[PDB]
Formats: structure tokens, sequence, C-alpha cells
């Protein structure tokens, strides 16, 4: 089925993504038609909370970032507590122990299907250029495969 | 269909591989139980023979290297004519046009499914660490996709 195919690619991306970065969590944050996100796949190291299957109603993608991510925006944050973020934003990340994160888009048929997101937990992390390139390329490869499968 | 899904992934791998390396050819070379390989997908630049749909039996894999490739062996060759190769090896490459090559494994369910192979056809080419890493990760990601998809 189309749903089984997407999930297989998503499980591949989170597993390979966490291996590539040796970070604490990688997820696929998939959007519904109103850009409400569901954590549909997760690779997470031992001891950290599981984000899998959580629904996170974060309005900034629908309201502000859909176009930039469609166009290939990448967001990397070394220290979420030093990024000018509001408490509402921080309270989504605190339970998952996020301290640093890297966000790349999954664009399929020119549409923003979701985000591949890496977390460093309870520890800041400066994401390096070639790490970002490898992670962006992983998301693109996965997205291109899904484009070709159907 | 496993076969149709397969071909879609292979086509993504060869196209992305040739884009990443800007080389003359990238192929997927898939093994059967004699460890005879078939070129099952190809991206090739203008002017070079199409290696697509070639069955090429090379005994060195089954005789020496299958397990090593399972474990992540590569072949990086800057100039095949300075590599101490036999006429039988040179003869099997001559119709394709290979001057330099990069061979990385595709491992699925802990077996050597095939090789992802890049060719430079009219000049030597010293394959760089970053290229080897990118090409290896491409092959690994595509392999894991196939492993999970069915
Ligand atoms: C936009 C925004 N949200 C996120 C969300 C996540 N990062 C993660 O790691 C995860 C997985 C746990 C999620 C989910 C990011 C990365 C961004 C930034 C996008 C970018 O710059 O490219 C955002 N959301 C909020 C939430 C806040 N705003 C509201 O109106 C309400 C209500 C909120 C509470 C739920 C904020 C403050 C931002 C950033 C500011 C902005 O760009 O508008
Ligand atoms: C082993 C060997 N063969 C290949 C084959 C290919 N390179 C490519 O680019 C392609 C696609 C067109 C193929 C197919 C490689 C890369 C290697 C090296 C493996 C390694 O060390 O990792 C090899 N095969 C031969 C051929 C020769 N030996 C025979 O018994 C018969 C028969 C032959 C003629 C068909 C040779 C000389 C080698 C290298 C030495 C060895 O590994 O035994
Ligand atoms: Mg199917
Ligand atoms: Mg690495
Ligand atoms: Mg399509
Ligand atoms: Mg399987």
């Amino acid at each position: 089925s189309e749903l089984r195919d997407r999930q297989a690619i998503f499980e591949t991306l989170v597993a390979k993504g966490r291996e590539l970065l040796a970070c604490d969590r990688v997820i696929v944050y998939a959007f519904d038609d109103n850009y409400v996100g569901t954590v549909v796949a997760e690779s997470v190291a031992e001891g950290w909370p599981q984000a899998r299957d959580q629904v996170i109603e974060d309005p900034c993608f629908r309201e502000h970032w859909v176009e930039a991510y469609r166009q290939g925006r990448i967001q990397a944050t070394t220290d979420i507590f030093k990024a000018g973020l509001t408490e509402c934003h921080l309270n989504q990340l605190r339970p998952l122990k996020v301290r640093a994160n890297l966000v790349v888009p999954m664009v399929i048929d020119d549409q923003l299907f979701g985000l591949l997101i890496a977390h460093q937990a309870s520890e800041p992390r400066q994401w390096q250029e070639i790490e970002i390139d490898q992670f962006s390329e992983l998301a693109s490869t996965g997205s291109l495969v899904l484009e070709r499968l159907h």
C-alpha cells in the first residue's frame, strides 16, 4: 500500500539519519492538510523520551514557513535556550529533552510533505556544514524515492 | 510489485549518484546465485556506450570478495590501466569504457545484493574521501529502503 511505502521510507530515514549524525533522536514530522504535525517515525537512543505517534499542533509552519521549506529552507539551532524562542515553542521541546536541532524539508512533487528533524538531547551542538549536507541529502533521497514509487 | 519498486529505487540511485559525482556513468550491478552480475540500472553521460542490460560474469567476487563487500569493502581505482589487471578484466570493461571506477556495496538482509558503481571513462580520477562517503551512504540508504519496503 502507499501508506506502507511511505512508512518504510520514513523508518529508513530516521534510522540512517541518527546513524549519520550520532545524535539522540531523528524523526519524521509529517503534515496533514492543515500542517498539523505527527511524529510518524522515530529513531531514538536509549534513555530519551519517545516522540513517536505524538501529534503536535504548531501553527508556525502553516502560518509562516510552508513556502520557505518548500523552497529548501534548512534550520539549525545550536542551543534552543539561546535562540529567542517563546515559552510556547520551548514547551513543545522540553518534554523531549531537545537542546539542539536540525530541520530539513521533505518535498515530494513540489509539496511539503513533512520535516526530517534531528535532536541533540540535554546538550548543545553546533551542526557542521557537511553534517547538514548529509542530512539534507538523506531527506532529498528519501523524497525522490517516494516521488518515483507512485 | 517488488520488481517495479526495485527499478524505481535503482533509477533514483543511479541518477543521484551521477549528479553527486559528476562522473560519466553510475550503474546498479545486481548479483544472482552464481554471483553473476546484471547491470539493472544506468545513468550515463553523452557519448558513452550504454552498459544497461549487460550480464557480466566476473568470478572474482564469489571467489574472493563477497563477504568483504558485505562488511563494507569498496574498490576505488584512479586508473584501471595502472592497477595490475589481467586481460580478462580489461576485456570485460573495454566495451563500456572505464578509466577509473568506484565500487560500493548494496547489502540487504545481511546479504550482498549488488554493487553501486561509478565510472570515469576518458581520464583517471582520484576519488576523494567525501565522494566515497557520499556514494557509500547513497548505496546504503537505497539498500535499507529496499530492505524495509518489503
Ligand atoms: C515555528 C517552529 N516550530 C518548530 C517546531 C519543532 N522543532 C522540533 O524539533 C520539533 C519536533 C519536536 C518541532 C515540532 C520549528 C523548528 C520552528 C522554526 C521554523 C524555522 O525557523 O524554520 C515556531 N513555532 C512556535 C510555536 C508558538 N507560536 C505560536 O503561535 C504558538 C501557539 C506557539 C506554541 C505552540 C514558535 C514560537 C516558532 C518560531 C517563531 C516563528 O517562526 O514564528
Ligand atoms: C575482481 C573485480 N572485478 C570487478 C568488476 C567490475 N568493475 C566494474 O566497474 C564493473 C562494472 C562494469 C565490474 C563488473 C572489480 C571492481 C573487482 C575488484 C574487486 C576488489 O578487489 O574489491 C577481479 N576480476 C577479475 C577478472 C578475471 N579473473 C577471473 O577469474 C576471470 C575469469 C576474469 C575475467 C572475466 C580480476 C583480474 C579481478 C581482480 C583480482 C581479483 O580480485 O581476483
Ligand atoms: Mg506496492
Ligand atoms: Mg559518516
Ligand atoms: Mg510520483
Ligand atoms: Mg525486508
